C-alpha cells in the first residue's frame, strides 16, 4: 500500500552455463517524481550476495512517463552452486539532469525473498532455461535495503 508503482520483468536461469538473464519489460503506476506531474524512469539491476553489491546493470531512460516500456535484457554469470544464495535487486529511479537520481521503489528476488518475490525466483529455478515473467509491487528503499544489508 505504499503507492510507488509496479515492475514487470522476466527471469531465466541456465544451470550448465551459469547464465542468469533478467529482462526488464515495463513498469506502471509509477510515483510522480518531478514538479511537472511525471517522472523520467530508468531501472537498475544489482546482483548481491551477503550484503555486498557484486555487479550492476541499468536500462535506458524513458522521459516523461509513469508507464515506461523497456524490453531490455541483461545477463549475469552465477554458478549453479551459488544461485540459491544470491539476490537480484531491481530499482526504478527518476532521472534528473542535475541532482541525485532518487529511487521510486525497489524489490529483490532470490535468497531471503518472500511472497511474490520468492514465488518468481522459485519458478525460475524449477524451470531451467524457461523465461518466467511476473509483476512485482515496488517497495520503499528504506525497507528493502534493511532486508538486504
Ligand atoms: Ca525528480
Ligand atoms: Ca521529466
Ligand atoms: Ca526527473
Amino acid at each position: 500500500l505504499e503507492k510507488l508503482g509496479d515492475i514487470c520483468f522476466s527471469l531465466r536461469y541456465v544451470p550448465t552455463a551459469g547464465k542468469l538473464t533478467v529482462v526488464i519489460l515495463e513498469a506502471k503506476n509509477l510515483k510522480k517524481m518531478d514538479v511537472g506531474g511525471l517522472s523520467d524512469p530508468y531501472v537498475k539491476i544489482h546482483l548481491m550476495q551477503n550484503g555486498k553489491r557484486l555487479k550492476k546493470k541499468k536500462t535506458t531512460i524513458k522521459k516523461n512517463t509513469l508507464n515506461p516500456y523497456y524490453n531490455e535484457s541483461f545477463s549475469f554469470e552465477v554458478p549453479f552452486e551459488q544461485i540459491q544464495k544470491v539476490q537480484v535487486v531491481v530499482t526504478v529511479l527518476d532521472y534528473d539532469k542535475i541532482g541525485k537520481n532518487d529511487a521510486i521503489g525497489k524489490v529483490f528476488v532470490g535468497y531471503n525473498s518472500t511472497g511474490a518475490e520468492l514465488r518468481h525466483w522459485s519458478d525460475m529455478l524449477a524451470n531451467p532455461r524457461r523465461p518466467i515473467a511476473q509483476w512485482h509491487t515496488l517497495q520503499v528503499e528504506e525497507e528493502v535495503d534493511a532486508m538486504l544489508a
